[PDB]
């Protein structure tokens, strides 16, 4: 059901540039967003706050333990396509490794989404993938 969020209303895209939050909770606007970071070629701390919400939203036990397993290995370990986080959350991740549960990564997961919110996002606003894409909705 991304279908219905497929094609974002002028209303929807209205609400955004005043809350990144709002924007980062629509696939449409995450979607937008993930092509200007591909451009300054820091994709990889979308993907990762994306996973980090993916993997809050399973119940399951296994799979769980098979999506923080894949978290790891793709954003956290140094073996890479890693995301750069302080040791003070470094440590933290690793201590929830053995045992994982759905919200292991969410001081992880807060420290790549303010560094978005600070460092990317004002510069996405100017961007012309933005201004073009306002534009086109309009």
């Amino acid at each position: 059901l991304y279908f219905q969020s497929m094609n974002p209303t002028a209303e929807e895209v209205l609400s955004w540039s005043q809350n990144f939050d709002k924007m980062m909770k629509a696939p449409a606007g995450r979607n937008l967003f993930r092509e200007f970071l591909r451009t300054e070629y820091s994709e990889e701390n979308l993907l990762f706050w994306l996973a980090c919400e993916d993997l809050k939203k399973e119940q399951n036990k296994k799979v769980i333990e098979e999506k923080a397993r894949m978290i790891y290995e793709d954003y956290i370990s140094i073996l890479p396509k890693e995301v750069s986080l302080d040791s003070r959350v470094r440590e933290v991740i690793n201590r929830n490794l053995l045992d994982p549960n759905p919200h292991m990564y969410e001081d992880a997961q807060l420290q790549i989404y303010t560094l978005m919110h600070r460092d990317s996002f004002p510069r996405f606003l100017n961007s012309q993938i933005y201004k073009s894409f306002v534009e086109s909705t309009a």
